[PDB]
């Protein structure tokens, strides 16, 4: 029986988005997708990860969010599942941050990414 | 960073998000204010393996208030639900409680087996 801790609410996990301006990219076993459309404003990454033994295990999902509250990016797990670890998510994260920071918005990441990220590098 | 700010709030739960998102209807529909919470139920269901998941708010590592209940049959259909009146008035554990009680007691009228989450029974406590 596996659990999931999120930042995200049920309406925002499940939201539908499109991006005026594509950009994707692999990233190994992790999909990267943003919209390149989206500048100067501030966005929050919030993750949806499996726990497993009181530890965040597995990355589910993340969406970007502007400050009012509109997806701008994503970050998934190929959908054959091929199993990924803290690094790939890690990197994944990096690459999203680089990517939206190039029209200047400013990214910040929530707490939870930030224990996943902690406890990773412990 | 004041004694008023509201800390955000994180949820864990039993759940994947298809079987949280999903529609349902109740065949025969049942219905409960149970103070706080209102609790739904199809009386059609009978003779099923049911277990009940939840989502429940996170504050301060703490399991906070319950945001979302349902039951699932074996088969993985929706048969129940208990939430928030829409209103959002507050509710405690022992309302939780109460109303977990009283959805297992009507599953089980139509021979329903009822087993509930690890989640749902640590927050009743106390292992």
């Amino acid at each position: 029986a596996s659990r999931y801790l999120t930042d995200m609410t049920l309406e925002e996990m499940s939201r539908d988005w499109s991006m005026l301006i594509p950009k994707q990219k692999v990233a190994g076993p992790l999909c990267i997708r943003m919209d390149q459309a989206i500048m100067d404003k501030n966005i929050i990454l919030k993750a949806n990860f499996s726990v497993i033994f009181d530890r965040l295990e597995t990355l589910i999902l993340l969406r970007a969010f502007t400050e009012e509250g509109a997806i701008v990016g994503e970050i998934s797990p190929l959908p054959s599942l091929p199993g990924h670890t803290a690094e790939d998510v890690k990197n994944a994260v990096g690459v999203l941050i680089g990517g939206l920071e190039w029209n200047d918005n400013t990214v910040r990441v929530s707490e939870t990414l930030q224990r996943f990220a902690w406890r990773s590098s412990n």
